[PDB]
């Protein structure tokens, strides 16, 4: 799949779907999760009380409560287990096939980085850059920066080679 990179507040992406880093558990706290539990409202939380535990690695999908797209893809990446590169490679994919199975055309992400500051951040975004472009050309992945410095430096390396 194409990826953009720009800044912003992924809470405000304007497509089908965020993807919402997550402990296994399927409970929201703060940053990221924080800005979906007050925004979107309650009905998140709910939702994912109603999954219940799902598998380190796994996605799930809920609704989007007042956010301004249609579904909230929450990806695994630890909590029962800790983050390893696998546990991103995993969350990513299955993400990415939440959002297939759904016939979405635009789903954003964020960097991660607050779930995987153990991880090499280069290989990081290795494995999750290759697990996005693997995933089918009818979808449309956002990569949501804090700045603009970091986005324009995301778009950077695109060009390299």
């Amino acid at each position: 799949a194409r990826i953009r990179h720009v800044q912003g507040d992924i809470t405000e992406f304007q497509g089908d779907a965020i993807v919402n880093a997550a402990n296994n558990y399927l409970k929201l706290g703060a940053g990221v999760a924080g800005a979906i539990l007050r925004k979107g409202g309650p009905s998140i939380q709910e939702e994912c009380d109603r999954i219940g535990k799902i598998r380190v690695g796994e996605a799930a999908v809920t609704g989007a409560g007042n956010l301004p797209v249609r579904y909230v893809i929450h990806a695994a990446v630890l909590g029962d287990e800790p983050a390893s590169l696998e546990t991103v490679r995993k969350a990513t994919k299955s993400a990415l096939e939440k959002a297939v199975e759904l016939g979405l055309k635009t789903v954003a992400f964020t960097s991660w980085g607050a779930w995987v500051g153990g991880l090499p951040a280069e290989a990081v975004h290795r494995v999750m850059f290759e697990e996005i472009k693997k995933a089918p050309d009818t979808l449309e992945v956002t990569g949501v920066h804090g700045t603009e410095k970091s986005a324009e430096a995301y778009r950077r390396a695109l060009l390299e080679h």
